[PDB]
RNA sequence: GAGACUUGGGCAAUGUGACUGCUGAUCAGCAGUCACAUUGCCCAAGUCUCUU
RNA sequence: GAGACUUGGGCAAUGUGACUGCUGAUCAGCAGUCACAUUGCCCAAGUCUCUU
């Protein structure tokens, strides 16, 4: 899977004031897997969880 | 070689636990220096007025 | 000399400004290093099947 970090701008441009400080991060598949969309994550503050 | 099992070897992926340094950001607490401002003590110094 | 005026300078208490350094906390992040797990691939032979 490729994981693509969200910066800040994107965070509120799709979540809310919570994806401030809150980290949010992207799920990205090849076309060849089954899932050709994207998958987000909750806003949340450390990438290792 | 393949199908499967037995053992071993090779590679890879990903995750987990621990350690040593390295910086980042924020916040509190402390010291020192320099400068400006207030008025006064204040003498120097020139000008000017009075006058010495 | 008195006074006006100005430059020269320290001193006086007091005010504010700018800079560096010092200890202390939290969070995040980096580069290393060891230890364990699963998954997948390959190969070897043990066993047999299939095929050259």
């Amino acid at each position: 899977p490729w994981f693509h970090v969200l910066q800040e701008d994107e965070r509120d441009r799709i979540f809310g004031v919570s994806a401030k400080g809150k980290h949010v991060i992207s799920i990205n598949m090849p076309v060849n897997c089954m899932l050709r969309d994207t998958i987000y994550s909750d806003p949340m503050d450390n990438v290792k969880t």
